[PDB]
């Protein structure tokens, strides 16, 4: 006679979570273990309409990824305030939240 042995092939998982949350609620960040950083910007000027649309969510991106290299996690969203009428940035996005980082750890 023989034996049959067997083993229980594992693969290994691939994950991809995303980096930087946007937060409007100061609630959540108050109510969670958090590092607090800096308050960052990220603004979308027109000098003219040749650029590229200063959408809410474009200046939210721009304020996300500077967050992102600032090492936050998460962008307490505060005021995205579209100024219009300056002269030199005809439509100017300002989406301004706090940059902070999230300790679960």
């Amino acid at each position: 006679m023989a034996p049959q042995p067997k083993a229980e092939p594992a693969k290994p998982k691939a994950p991809r979570a995303t980096p930087v949350r946007i937060y409007t609620n100061a609630e959540e960040l108050v109510g969670k273990p958090f590092r607090d950083l800096g308050e960052v910007s990220g603004d979308s000027c027109q000098a003219s309409n040749q650029d590229s649309p200063p959408s809410i969510p474009t200046a939210r991106k721009r304020m996300q990824i500077n967050a992102s290299k600032m090492k936050a996690n998460a962008v307490l969203l505060h005021s995205c305030e579209v100024t219009s009428g300056t002269p030199g940035c005809y439509r100017q996005a300002v989406c301004i939240g706090s940059a902070l980082n999230i300790t679960a750890k």
